[PDB]
């Protein structure tokens, strides 16, 4: 645990939170629980709420890991971001084997409804749809798009809002780090069109999985993302190859510059536990000590 809390400091700047991804296996080992307790104010289940973990068989739900995280979060007063409802990855084979429009639609709705009602009122935001865009801005051809068509997105969001009107509904994606990139512009145009049609998209989530030097691009990309008109936008799965303080400060400043940016979520605590460990992209090293990037963010926020 570090002496200065980036979450407390970001709160003093007028933002809602600075959080991290985690799960039961992380919370019960290392110094993870201590660091999240003292330095962060929000958590996102890294894997316990995905489709493969929660509904391995149709109608046969498993909330073990998910229940653990929510309970731990409430007890410690940490905000929660549900992650993630509709995604083509980590999807049970029984889902992708469905070729009937009606069936897949009801199945997708049942999945969304069940997960969201179980935690009704306890989740700040949900990543309803994850990675729905191709790099060129076109909609990714997944089983949902193929079987249901474009309407699967409006349906998912409409169903989510019905399940828990208290949560902020987000569409989440990566590679939205440059204002000139086609994907970035496309999501802004698509969200604008959807909202104009009454689809309840409260926020755009920007994963922000960066490589060295890409932090500078976010200074322009976030404001562009914000121009879609959504109530909120957020940095949802931040990590930077090399963990340079320059890149990290740039992403934080980008959020401080955009009024609709509610907060930032870093994808993990310690480097070795990162899904990109080989690039030591996190704010804490293997010894669970804060890295220069952590101290630079703190100095920047104070
Ligand atoms: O639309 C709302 C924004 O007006 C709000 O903006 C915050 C206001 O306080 C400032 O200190 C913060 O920097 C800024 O983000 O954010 C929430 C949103 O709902
Ligand atoms: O522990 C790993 C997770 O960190 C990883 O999380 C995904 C990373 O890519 C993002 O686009 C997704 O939103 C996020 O869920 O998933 C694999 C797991 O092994
Ligand atoms: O069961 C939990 C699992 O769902 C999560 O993905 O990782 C931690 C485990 O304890
Ligand atoms: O698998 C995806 C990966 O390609 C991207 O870089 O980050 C998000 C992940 O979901």
């Amino acid at each position: 645990q570090a002496a200065q809390s980036v979450d407390q400091l970001i709160k003093a700047r007028g933002k809602v939170y600075f959080g991290v991804a985690t799960d039961q296996n992380r919370l019960t080992t290392g110094k993870n629980a201590a660091i999240i307790q003292a330095d962060f104010g929000q958590v996102t289940p890294e894997n316990s709420m995905k489709w493969d973990a929660t509904e391995p068989s149709q109608g046969n739900f498993n909330f073990a890991g998910a229940d653990y995280l929510v309970n731990w979060a409430q007890q410690n007063g940490k905000l929660i971001r549900g992650h993630t409802l509709v995604w083509h990855s980590q999807l049970p084979s029984w889902v992708s084997s469905i070729t009937d429009k009606n069936t897949l639609t009801n199945v997708m709705k049942n999945h969304i409804t069940t997960l969201m009602t179980r935690y009704k009122g306890k989740i700040r935001a949900w990543d309803v749809v994850n990675e729905a865009f191709n790099e060129d801005g076109s909609l990714r051809q997944t089983v949902f798009l193929n079987v249901i068509g474009e309407d699967y997105i409006p349906i998912a969001f409409q169903t989510a809002r019905a399940a828990d009107p208290n949560a902020k509904l987000y569409i989440n994606d990566y590679n939205l780090d440059s204002a000139s990139y086609p994907k970035t512009q496309a999501i802004v145009n698509r969200v604008k069109q959807w909202r104009a049609a009454g689809v309840p998209i409260d926020g755009i989530g920007s994963q922000t999985h960066l490589s060295a030097g890409q932090g500078a691009g976010v200074l322009q990309a976030l404001p562009l993302l914000a121009s879609a008109g959504t109530p909120e936008v957020a940095i949802t799965e931040l990590d930077v190859a090399g963990a340079s303080p320059t890149d990290y400060v740039n992403v934080v400043n980008a959020c401080l510059n955009v009024q609709s940016c509610v907060g930032i979520t870093v994808w993990g605590v310690a480097d070795p536990d990162s899904w990109r460990a080989s690039t030591t992209p996190l704010l804490f090293d293997g010894n669970f000590n804060p890295k220069p990037a952590y101290n630079a963010i703190v100095q920047d926020l104070q």
